């Protein structure tokens, strides 16, 4: 995350995490965690967090279409320092000092935020399919 500069979360939290998510697989509660874990993350934090998660093969692949799908829509309502696309905003296209660039720049596009709400669309579907 971006810190008082960015800086990796630490492994031991993210290790403690990847627990805490196979406990509690595809319940609800894990969400607001996921939102207060994610405080101040780029698209890069998020996505070592995504891959080091892991987890259960179809969900991964849904929450990977649901960003898909959001990134699309991002260009259809913001199409284009750069201006970051859907793919950028995922972290699939931008470095890490891209996005801190966007973060902070004057004024400000908070992709870790944007990316955040299609992250939790997907992880709330994913909760419905396998309720
Ligand atoms: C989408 C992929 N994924 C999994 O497969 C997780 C997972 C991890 C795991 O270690 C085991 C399972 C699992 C599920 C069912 C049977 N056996 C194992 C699932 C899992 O259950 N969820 C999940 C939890 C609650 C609601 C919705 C989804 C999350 C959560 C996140 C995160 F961090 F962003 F919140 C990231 C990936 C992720
Ligand atoms: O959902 C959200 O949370 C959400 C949604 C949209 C936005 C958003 C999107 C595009 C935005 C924006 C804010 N602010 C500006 C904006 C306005 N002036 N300069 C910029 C800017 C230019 C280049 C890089 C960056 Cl970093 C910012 N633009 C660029 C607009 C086009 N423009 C305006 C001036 N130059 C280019 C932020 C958050």
């Amino acid at each position: 995350p971006i810190v008082q500069v960015h800086q990796a979360i630490s492994p031991r939290t993210l290790n403690a995490w990847v627990k805490v998510v196979e406990e509690k697989a595809f319940s609800p509660e894990v969400i607001p965690m996921f939102s207060a874990l994610s405080e101040g993350a780029t698209p890069q934090d998020l996505n070592t967090m995504l891959n080091t998660v892991g987890g259960h093969q179809a969900a991964m692949q849904m929450l990977k279409e649901t960003i898909n799908e959001e990134a699309a829509e991002w260009d259809r309502l913001h199409p284009v320092m750069r201006e970051p696309r859907g793919s950028d905003i995922a972290g699939t296209t931008s470095t890490l000092q891209e996005q801190i660039g966007w973060m902070t720049h004057n004024p400000p596009i908070p992709v870790g935020e944007i990316y955040k709400r299609w992250i939790i669309l997907g992880l709330n579907k994913i909760v419905r399919m396998y309720s």
